[PDB]
């Protein structure tokens, strides 16, 4: 009752749409794009787009929206699967203690951008080496290509180790900014005045004035005409191999955020009638133009640092946290008033991450208030919103040690790629073949107004599973050691990587002892019957909205 509404539609769009948009449209899109053919990538793109991101993100946001209740309250479907809602938390926890700190090194790139000649341009610095052969030099890759940047990221901003057992003094500036970082989260998710509704107006609105600003900055008279022939060239040959259909899936179903608790958690404070079916394809187009914008803004200038280079594009290309501080940067410093535009980039870096951690913020405390739910603790809140992100700053300090970006890049490779397919496709198959996907239609059409499009249902029945598990399979078949620029991880990392990746896979089927043997746990085919038939709780969380046909 109590728990809150948006009260405008427009503010759960915009809170949406700033979740949806992660870091991953900046550095993951273009660079994939280049690699995967070329400008002809976008067709396998979308078409996934329309069979596998918008009928999933049109699933959980119904989801929510009708169940009304938080990641764990969605699965009172059948009280057998609701481990996997705990799955849905654990993987947010993973997410939500490496994502911030991506956000805490952004965050020590902005007050160092503000100075009046940038430290990451010049070789006359203390920490250089005789390697520090940069284009803004006028006063062993190839053969010293290794561009001041690099050297910077390398050897300042956080001192590499060779092992990963190597851990020395933790790293001051970041845990600051790792501070400041957890500490402008919590003083934003207060919910004093509001669930960060009216303050998401701001932080999902401004990243498009800068796109659109380093648009305009990127497509002048600077030599960046062979900057989009790259990005937007017919390369037609490269459809039929099945590995870039597998990338396209990959990259539509984790930039959309879907299967990991944050759709859920914002479709359950919506308003019951709301029309969510035009609330996830407009969300959707939102998240693949910002893709789209990225993949022209960043190649732009990347371009004209290949022009002023004298080398060609496919020299200077990264994919993470390469093109994100090192790579943009170095070409960013050569612009004639440099400390703006990286000013400019490095705050879009910093809206972008806090667009995606309020969310997940959100998810683990509406989930922690909504399993204990009682006149108590949805009083204090806030407290728990402090104690959460106490906690998560606690166990972010390692992550900021010498070997932070080690760990940081592990626990992004392996604890949130399989965990993600998996819980959804359990979810998937559960929500319409283990629940009925009449009843389920049926209650869509109480909530909606209208039955779902012809379309939809079809692809949920059939299109939606095969491509989870094909997306699963072409995961199986393509691996390979997650490896840095040069380096091999040890047992010591890829054993622990496994363990907690699976830490969230078996805590699904971990669920199936909480069925004891007083819910008639002998005669199995009967306890299979019960524990996941819905009980005399599921259904709209309200009243005046039972329609008969759910408790008279
Ligand atoms: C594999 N991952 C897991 C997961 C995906 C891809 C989510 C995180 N990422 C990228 C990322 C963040 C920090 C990093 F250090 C690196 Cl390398 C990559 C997003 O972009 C994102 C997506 N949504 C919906 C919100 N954020």
């Amino acid at each position: 009752l109590k728990r809150g509404n948006w009260g405008n539609q427009i503010e759960f769009v915009l809170t949406s749409v700033g979740y949806a948009v992660g870091l991953g449209n900046v550095w993951r899109f273009p660079y994939l794009c280049y690699r995967n053919g070329g400008g002809a990538f976008m067709f396998p793109y979308f078409i996934m787009l329309i069979f596998c991101g918008i009928p999933l993100f049109f699933m959980e946001l119904s989801f929510g929206q009708f169940a009304s209740q938080g990641c764990l309250g969605v699965w009172r479907i059948s009280p057998m699967f609701k481990g996997v809602g705990y799955g849905m938390m654990v993987v947010s926890t993973y997410i939500g203690i490496y994502y911030n700190v991506v956000i805490c090194i952004a965050f020590y790139y902005f007050f160092s951008s503000m100075t009046h000649v940038l430290p990451w341009a010049y070789c006359n610095n203390p920490w250089n080496t005789h390697d520090c052969a940069g284009v803004l030099d006028a006063s062993n890759h190839s053969l010293q290509r290794t561009s001041p940047s690099e050297e910077y990221w390398r050897l300042y901003v956080l001192k590499l180790s060779d092992d990963i057992g190597n851990f020395g003094e933790v790293r001051l500036p970041l845990l600051g900014c790792l501070g400041v970082s957890w500490l402008v989260v919590f003083l934003c998710l207060i919910r004093g005045v509001k669930s960060s509704g009216k303050v998401v107006y701001f932080t999902a609105t401004f990243p498009y004035v800068v796109l659109t600003i380093l648009f305009v900055r990127g497509v002048t008279l600077e030599g960046a005409f062979d900057g989009i022939m790259y990005y937007l060239t017919p390369q037609w040959d490269k459809i039929l191999e099945a590995k870039v259909w597998g990338d396209a899936a990959s990259q539509i179903f984790y930039s959309l955020g879907c299967a990991w608790g944050g759709l859920i958690t914002m479709a359950s404070y919506n308003k019951f009638h709301n029309n969510c079916y035009r609330d996830s394809v407009i969300i959707s187009i939102t998240n693949c133009a910002t893709s789209v914008y990225a993949g022209f803004v960043i190649f732009s200038i990347l371009g004209f640092m290949a022009n002023h280079l004298g080398v060609d594009v496919s020299r200077v290309a990264d994919h993470g946290p390469g093109l994100a501080f090192v790579a943009y940067p170095e070409a960013l410093t050569l612009l004639p008033i440099s400390p703006l535009w990286s000013l400019l980039f490095f705050f879009m870096l910093i809206l972008l991450g806090l667009g995606t951690q309020f969310c997940l913020l959100e998810t683990l405390v509406t989930a922690i208030v909504d399993e204990v739910g009682n006149e108590w603790i949805l009083q204090k809140k806030t407290y728990v919103t402090l104690g959460v992100a106490v906690a998560g700053f606690l166990l972010g300090i390692p992550l900021t040690s010498q070997a932070g970006i080690y760990w940081l890049l592990l626990m992004d490779n392996y604890a949130a790629s399989f965990s993600l397919v998996v819980i959804s496709c359990i979810m998937c198959v559960a929500i319409m073949y283990i629940y009925g996907h009449r009843n389920y239609f049926q209650d869509i059409q109480m909530m909606l107004g209208f039955p779902p499009p012809l379309f939809f249902q079809i692809c949920w029945r059939f299109v939606s599973p095969a491509i989870i598990f094909f997306i699963l399979v072409f995961t199986v078949i393509q691996y390979q050691p997650i490896t840095y620029n040069h380096y091999q991880y040890p047992g010591w990392a890829v054993a622990i990587g496994f363990l907690m990746a699976l830490s969230s896979v078996l805590c699904i089927p971990l669920y199936a002892m909480f069925r004891l043997c007083r819910t008639d746990g002998d005669t199995l085919l009967q306890r299979l019957k019960n524990a996941t038939k819905p009980s005399r709780d599921w259904g709209p969380a309200l009243l005046e909205h039972r329609t008969g046909r759910y408790a008279p």
